[PDB]
């Protein structure tokens, strides 16, 4: 439940950071590729923050 966002600050700015920067993305996604826009944003950092930290000993 609760609100629909965590804080317009990140749901209004980072979510609208220069529409051009957000639109430049619509040039590589066909809707069905707008949802994974968040899943492909982490899998990258998650594998680049843990592997770069201690690269599994």
């Amino acid at each position: 439940g609760s609100k629909k966002k965590d804080n317009l600050l990140f749901g209004s700015i980072i979510s609208a950071v220069d529409p051009v920067a957000v639109l430049a993305v619509f040039e590589e996604i066909h809707i069905n590729e707008l949802l994974h826009i968040l899943v492909f944003g982490e899998s990258l950092l998650n594998d680049a923050v843990t592997v770069v930290l201690y690269k599994k000993k």
